[PDB]
């Protein structure tokens, strides 16, 4: 019987064609995501070094963190208290990580999602220190832009778009990453009432107000009719002011598909097939779906190139989500590109036998795609071999392992708690504490529903959950998502 481990983390990087060694990871960040991170490393470490503790471990801890005594905390290897309060006083604060990165030192940092995970900054004070970041690098992002930038690479690289302030505006697309010229940007922004009227004749009522460096509930507008657009658009600036705005078509209740991407420093991206996130609670992802089937298999399969095709084209390194919008017909439209990696991916994981924060790590020390053993099985190649993988047109093309549904849940010391499921077997949750998930794997569909509502129904015992979790049992067995159905519109009369 041959050995498949190996020594340390240096000779891992050497084997397996790497060109950086990380054994010292920095967590920027807390809760689920400090938990989950280490939890799937760690599972790799266990099987790449028989040693769970090859690849160490520094979180920050806020004071309130600390009390509350956060999992995480005992969890982690090293730790290292922070400023508590606000998080651009600790998790979200770039040049407080960045400066903890150095003097530990670690060799990479993971900041997952939330926070500073999404501000280029970071990444980009990291590498300028010799400081490896999970995740796409600053240039990627920057690529990238906000909605605007990024929508005009979209239609640049002719995927669909809802109609918008940019409609139209593409950029003159070997090496180097597009870019959008600042004259084209401005092109689909709108400086005034007056031009902001003239697309919004253009684009139809209703129509969506929205600021670029908008988010978090701000910067937005829902204005119907022309009478509303201006004082709603200076509603829109108020708020996020100096922010560049743009005007976008209102999506007509359609579906929303997520597109799972995953790509080395090699100019090599992957799809990981998707997930299905229409159900939504006022702005919120409640129920989820691994893969996405309620769209043509051919349709979905075009998504995920064009979603390639995006990431390869702004030179993007490690995981990323890119959303799109189905619509009944048979059209779809491309919404955005998270730079990040999602807190609903284990869905993926468990239908693509992927460990994704061990996948970025991997990635983060340069080791190639097809030399991720989960990858390499995933297309029906050896565990362990070494031949290259024709992505684009592979000998075995991937088929996901059954089903997952997955449900957001809410409550009626420690921030993370770990659920269990005497019930279903195949079902895990947890619960940060306020909000929680839960992913149930099935053999299909049909399976991975049932098992999510047993699972949901050992849960309302729970004191805790004796309410909260009833109307997701409801909504799973309402015989509309049984049969899953294209509308859903039978959200609204549950």
């Amino acid at each position: 019987h041959r050995d498949f481990t190996v020594a340390s983390p240096a000779e891992f990087v050497t084997r397996f064609g790497g060109d950086r060694v990380i054994e010292k990871v920095l967590i920027a960040n807390n809760g689920i995501a400090a938990v989950k991170c280490m939890r799937s490393i760690r599972r790799w470490a266990y099987e790449m070094f028989r040693n769970e503790r090859a690849i160490r471990f520094v979180v920050m801890v806020t004071p309130e963190d600390l009390k509350a005594n956060a999992e995480y905390i005992k969890m982690a290897d090293h730790y290292v208290p922070v400023p508590g309060g606000p998080n651009n006083n600790n998790y979200a604060n770039v040049e407080l990580i960045v400066d903890i990165a150095k003097r530990i030192p670690v060799q990479a940092v993971w900041a997952g999602w939330g926070h500073a995970s999404e501000n280029p900054k970071l990444p980009e004070l990291l590498c300028k220190n010799g400081v490896a970041f999970l995740g796409p690098p600053s240039e990627a992002m920057w690529a990238l832009g906000d909605k605007i930038a990024s929508t005009v690479v979209a239609q640049t690289l002719q995927v669909p778009t809802l109609p918008w302030s940019g409609s139209g505006l593409t950029v003159e697309w070997q090496g180097k990453r597009i870019s959008v010229p600042e004259d084209v940007y401005d092109k689909g922004c709108v400086k005034d009432v007056d031009e902001g009227l003239e697309a919004a004749e253009r684009i139809g009522f209703p129509l969506m107000i929205k600021a670029s460096e908008g988010g978090g509930g701000k910067g937005i507008r829902k204005a119907e009719s022309a009478e509303d657009f201006p004082i709603l658009f200076r509603q829109v600036q108020s708020e996020i002011p100096g922010s560049p705005i743009f005007l976008m078509k209102l999506a007509q209740h359609a579906r929303h598909l997520e597109v799972q991407i995953l790509a080395d420093q090699y100019g090599n991206a992957v799809s990981l097939f998707g997930r299905d996130c229409s159900i939504q609670r006022r702005h919120q992802k409640i129920v989820e779906e691994a893969p996405a089937t309620i769209a043509p298999l051919a349709i979905f399969e075009f998504m995920e190139q064009c979603a390639i095709r995006l990431a390869k084209t702004v030179g993007y390194v490690s995981a990323g989500t890119v959303e799109y919008l189905y619509s009944q017909d048979g059209s779809f439209h491309f919404l955005e590109l998270n730079p990040r990696l999602q807190v609903e991916h284990p869905c993926t994981e468990m239908i693509a036998d992927v460990n994704l924060p061990a996948a970025q790590l991997q990635i983060a020390m340069g080791v190639p795609l097809h030399r991720l053993k989960d990858i390499r099985l995933l297309y029906g190649e050896s565990p362990w071999g070494v031949t290259p993988i024709s992505f684009e047109t592979p000998s075995n093309p991937p088929l996901a392992r059954g089903h997952v549904i997955a449900a957001r849940i809410t409550s009626e010391s420690g921030t993370v708690q770990e659920l269990n499921f005497r019930s279903s077997k195949n079902v895990w949750g947890y619960f940060s504490v306020q909000f929680g998930h839960c992913f149930s794997w099935g053999e299909n569909r049909e399976e991975a529903i049932s098992n999510m509502v047993v699972a949901l129904k050992e849960l309302s015992i729970r004191g805790d959950f004796r309410t909260t979790v009833e109307y997701l049992i409801n909504l799973l067995e309402t015989e509309s998502f049984q049969n899953n159905d294209i509308d859903t519109g039978w959200l609204d009369y549950l």
